[PDB]
């Protein structure tokens, strides 16, 4: 069979230029690649927080180190997501916060530290789980960098960046390596009688043909949904939010510092993101229109940050779910045309490069063997649905009952069999999936991370954070007193490292300025 | 809740003494353990070939290195299973053999070598897959040891040993660390009204009580099947054999050497194992009674080895399948009381220590939380059924059509959805699950190996061995000429290592004698 020669990508958002870059790199330029993007249709404007596989799976693949891309996109550091006012009905006299951290919780004689922490917690021990089991949370409270001043990394971290700058950076990289950029707008899609895309008609009269079409057209799904008619599985029975009101907000970095993490601040009818970088943070109130109007959500958002009635806003609506199939006939959807999940977990951009990695693993010839797309499709379903379930677990575990929105989350959601089973095992005292690798190995073995994406420590962070603990510590530990004492030694080490980091890390602000 | 204090194990076979040892070790002797075994009921008499996790998961756990246990059980080395006369209707003018090897096939730029081999095979390249992709197969032909003379390991390997000696060795180890050995026979089992085992009545009038009962009673499943009435899922719709005729056969080691592997020699109505060790090999014709009588199978077995009409034999029958649930109420089945699969894959003893590892991971208190047993049960189902499918794939992939037995295997088996899907992906040219770890790391990370037990290289060995190849090499490789050339370099390295091993390894015979 003839190989794939001609590739057309529709869409010039983050997905489009990620796809163009990744395929320029993977197909050894043995490919004619054309990207078409409409001047009249703006990018979504958001997507600024990431996870550590962005470097390993995406940028390393292109041969671009952090030090090269970061300065060009207003890059900053992310060590965690901090959840504020999620656990209980909010009380301004109380500090309700917890971290969801990158990296893995150590094991002690085959048992995670989370489990030794719980046994202590049964006996009255008061310190929060993540402050016991990880050395960096206090450093994040102190707004400290993830590295020493000389660049040496001291904790696992990912990135914050400007959405527009990242796409433009990738545009320049791909165009310079022979991607053909067309500024025009696809107006019609022509299918043959067998249902494969034959060509695209544009607004300015071009007819585009290709062997492979990549749909990066955003939520409209021009090729995958509109032309090929693939069902979208709406999942508003699983998750309630459907809208966001978004803006960039100036920050007094010299007075206030730069938080080395994303915040998730729970609201009356959804939650607000905060994404610090030098000079400014991106922020957005993710909300449900069934519980609050866009007008009210806009008022709540402005009030939170003390913004003015004159401040222009990025008003977004969205549908939660994914296509029944990501790849149909000669068309692979990537990005918002494929699926969507609110950014509680910062996995939107992860879905782009994870799908691109998987497309290359299942790469077709011009005969489009359906066994390759079937196998690809099944990897996407598992990837999405597991993340969907992990996001939903924040919502059904909360104890908030102060509004109709939080009540509905407590009582009215549809839960998968898979999530119920995981919750069941947790409540019994069982660790969920654990790794014996260190952070570096885990963040370097994508076929492992891909299938083992959510680990014991991820679930513990969220569940213990929201104040839902197992019925019982692990029965085995009543037979293992020496292991319990060895775990105390490990808790003492973590505490020493926490103290060292306190007096050794530069502030995130100063470090960022030093980079530039 | 009160912890598990008293443990009774029924059964003094390999399972019983593995269980007793493993629990003596895991529960820090904070446990009263009693094993009961009947003098009138013999052990099964077989189970002599193993896989590399025997050392890592089992013996290392007990703190017993190879050099300690091997000499006491007539230990020998196993580097592979060699399949003879499996591929085609047998012709004594033809050499029909292939190896299924331990360890992992290297990757080249994210693609397994198996896939670069196939692309060469499309262009007419004649060398067999495993001789291209692994450095040891020729060494195994030459009956060479897996180590240099000074002990340095040169290939991944496992063990052969005497079944009776291993159990007796473990008996001495467990008894010396405070296991109470009772020679008596359980005649009745008493259940309360809620259905939990209350006590055992013995032939000599003892009443045994415990918090936890381990059923190692062999195929009868005295506690799990006979008392608790748990269904056995018979799987004779998946796999046809139901019997074996077995013996030990003297070997002229000085004239003939000692094969560093297990052989699987396909017969008219099943297949024969060969398990070499110093002085002798264990052998057994696994057969289906629907296709041949035990009398005929006995004649075929004797004829194969030139044995005498006076040679006494271990005549076995068995049922293929597993319990619906391995752990019910206060009783965990381990060994032949749990499940059975013919030794095509040498996983019977693997099932013992894998279940023991999983029991300790899900260890109960005296309240027997059903969520712990449910989660344990589900790990056992996945473990067994995946192995069942892997075994069945040898049978439905063969081209033999010379007997009713081989025809039935070609046409008449029930296949799981899971195996069909794997076969589908294979035929498309896709690698099945791959690892980026080396052999050592993989054989040291049990939570990884447990879930990722059968890898691309395992399936390739069997499928390519039987002469079923994919429709097509991987389309991606037509875009990657530099990777193809880099893979040629890797093929050249393997070939150099093969030559080095040829002139460097001692024979298996000599090495074994040198150990003693
Ligand atoms: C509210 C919200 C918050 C989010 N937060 C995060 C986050 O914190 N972290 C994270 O990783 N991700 C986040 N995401 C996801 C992230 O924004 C996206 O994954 C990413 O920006 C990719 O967008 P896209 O290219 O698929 O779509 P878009 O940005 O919508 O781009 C669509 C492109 O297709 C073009 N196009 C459409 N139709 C045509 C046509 N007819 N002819 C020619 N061109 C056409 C458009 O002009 C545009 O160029 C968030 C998403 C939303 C909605
Ligand atoms: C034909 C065949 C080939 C095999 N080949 C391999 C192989 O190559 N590699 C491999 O790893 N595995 C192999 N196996 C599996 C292996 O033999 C077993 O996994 C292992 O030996 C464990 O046996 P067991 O203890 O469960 O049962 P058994 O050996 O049957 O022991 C049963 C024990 O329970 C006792 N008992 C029963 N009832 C009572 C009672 N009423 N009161 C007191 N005591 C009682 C018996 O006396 C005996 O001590 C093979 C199995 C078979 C059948
Ligand atoms: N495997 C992911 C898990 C993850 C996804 N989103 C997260 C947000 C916060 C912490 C961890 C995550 C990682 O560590 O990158
Ligand atoms: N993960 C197993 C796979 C396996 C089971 N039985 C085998 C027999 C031969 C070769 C490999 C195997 C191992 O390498 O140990
Ligand atoms: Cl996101
Ligand atoms: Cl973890
Ligand atoms: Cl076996
Ligand atoms: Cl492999």
């Amino acid at each position: 069979n003839k190989p794939i020669k001609n590739i057309v990508i529709v869409g010039g958002g983050t997905a489009g230029w990620m796809a163009a870059s990744y395929l320029v790199r993977a197909l050894q330029q043995q490919a004619n690649i054309t990207l078409i993007e409409s001047a009249a249709i703006p990018r979504i404007g958001v997507g600024e927080a990431t996870i550590p596989s962005l470097q390993k799976v995406f940028f390393d693949f292109l041969g671009i180190p952090e030090r090269e891309w970061m300065p060009q996109v207003n890059g900053a550091f992310k060590a965690a997501i901090k959840f504020v006012n999620w656990r209980k009905s909010p009380d301004p006299s109380r500090d309700d916060h917890f971290y969801h951290l990158f990296g893995n919780v150590p094991n002690c004689d085959g048992v995670p530290l989370t489990h030794y922490w719980l046994r202590k917690r049964e006996q009255g021990f008061q310190q929060p789980m993540e402050y016991a089991c990880y050395p960096q949370p206090g450093a994040l409270d102190g707004k400290l960098a993830p590295c020493l001043s000389d660049g040496t990394r001291q904790m696992s971290h990912a990135w914050h960046f400007d959405a527009h700058l990242v796409a433009d950076f990738l545009k320049r990289w791909a165009v310079e390596r022979g991607v053909n950029r067309v500024v025009d707008e696809v107006v019609d899609v022509r299918l043959n009688n067998r249902g494969y895309i034959s060509n695209l008609l544009t607004k300015e009269g071009r007819t585009l043909e290709a062997d492979l079409f990549i749909d990066c057209s955003g939520m409209r799904g021009l090729l995958i949904n509109q032309a090929l008619k693939e069902p979208f599985i709406d999942m508003s029975d699983y998750l309630l939010c459907d809208s966001a009101v978004a803006s960039a907000v100036p920050n007094d970095d010299a007075r206030d510092g730069v938080e080395p993490y994303t915040s998730s601040i729970a609201m009356n009818s959804g939650w607000t993101w905060k994404i610090p970088m030098l000079g400014r943070f991106g922020s957005g109130y993710v909300f449900s229109s069934h519980f609050t109007s866009r007008d009210q959500a806009t008022a709540d958002f402005l009030k939170l940050w003390g913004l003015s009635d004159n401040q222009p806003l990025n008003q977004i609506k969205f549908r939660v779910g994914r296509n029944k199939r990501a790849w149909v006939n000669n068309c692979v959807s990537i990005g918002l045309s494929s699926c969507f999940l609110e950014p509680l977990d910062s996995t939107g951009i992860y879905f782009i490069y994870a799908a691109l990695y998987q497309l290359v693993k299942h790469f077709p010839d011009t005969s489009f063997d359906p066994r390759l797309s079937d196998a690809f499709n099944a990897e996407i379903v598992h990837m999405f649905d597991d993340c969907r379930d992990f996001v939903q677990a924040h919502y059904f575990t909360t104890s908030r009952d102060d509004t109709p929105f939080w009540l509905a989350n407590r009582h009215d959601l549809r839960l998968s069999d898979a999530i119920k089973e995981k919750v069941q095992r947790y409540k019994a005292g069982l660790p969920l999936t654990t790794t014996s690798f260190d952070d570096s190995t885990y963040y370097e073995t994508f076929d492992y991370e891909f299938k083992n994406f959510w680990l014991n420590g991820n679930y513990y962070c969220i569940f213990a954070g929201l104040g839902m603990l197992p019925d019982r510590s692990l029965p085995l530990l009543q037979h293992r007193p020496e292991s319990i004492e060895k775990a105390e030694a490990m808790f003492a080490s973590i505490r020493r490292e926490a103290e060292r980091l306190r007096t050794s890390l530069p502030t995130n602000y100063d470090y960022l300025r030093s980079l530039r």
